[PDB]
């Protein structure tokens, strides 16, 4: 005789973000960045009732990859990735407070001329040769 | 005889990010970056009953990789990367107060003229020759 | 007569960011950066009830790696990378409080002409040649 009486109260189980290979928010590139041959995830929870007998599972696995970097004749000039320019900030402040004033003047100027001429440039190339 | 008898009361289990390669929010790049073979994760989580018997299981694995970086002819002229040009300030400032004033005169001036030039520029090549 | 009886109470069970290869957050590059076989994990928990006879299981494994990098003619003229050029700051700070005053003049006079040049320039050529 085989009795299995199961009776689990309230459980909560919660899988989220599983996947074999991961890149939600990822940012790739640049001539073969990212090379992956297999990637796998399993993951189990048990927690109920289970018996076996006589069985005869997973056996025999194989899992060959072979990933090769192997161009022949590559040329790059330029290679190049950024992940942010950010946060760049130029100002001119002032602050003034005259709680009382009889007979005054106040004069406030700000020039910006030529600040700046290249901010976030990432890559080029300006009165070059190349030869190949 | 056989009896299986189980009441987990209440049992929370969480999986969260599980994963055979994970890259989420990786930046990846440059002639062969990242090279992987492969990745396994395989979490198990057990508090029910388990009763096993005469079994044959799990057996004559194998896990072969072979991760070549081998290009032949490669020229690589420029090859760069960055993660952040971040927080970059820039300012003048002034703070005047007068709580009491009879009988004057306040001036602020406030000149920019050619602060910068090149502020976050990251790859680039002037006036340059290259010959293959 | 095999009894099994299990009642865990309010168990919890938290498994967060298990991968066999983690990358999440990494930045990757520069011809061949990063080479990796294989990365496996396996956690384990347990906390039920367990009873296992006669069984032949998880035997005969090989985990063969190979990870070569061997480029043959590899020419690289400029490799670099760089993580962050962050907080740079230049300013002209001027605090000023007159709480009474009768008879008074207040110049206030800030120039930034040609600070800066070059700011966070990690990768250029000017003027060079490069012979292949």
């Amino acid at each position: 005789t085989h009795n299995q009486w199961n009776k689990p109260s309230k459980p909560k189980t919660n899988l989220k973000h599983v996947a074999g290979a991961a890149a939600a928010g990822a940012v790739v590139g640049g001539l073969g960045g990212y090379m992956l041959g297999s990637a796998m995830s399993r993951p189990m929870i048990h927690f109920g009732n289970d018996w076996e007998d006589r069985y005869y599972r997973e056996n025999m696995y194989r899992y060959p990859n072979q990933v090769y970097y192997r161009p022949v004749d590559q040329y790059s000039n330029q290679n190049n990735f950024v992940h942010d320019c950010v946060n760049i900030t130029i100002k001119q402040h002032t602050v003034t407070t005259t709680t009382k004033g009889e007979n005054f003047t106040e004069t406030d100027v700000k020039m910006m001329e030529r600040v700046v001429e290249q901010m976030c440039v990432t890559q080029y190339q300006k009165e070059s040769q190349a030869y190949y």
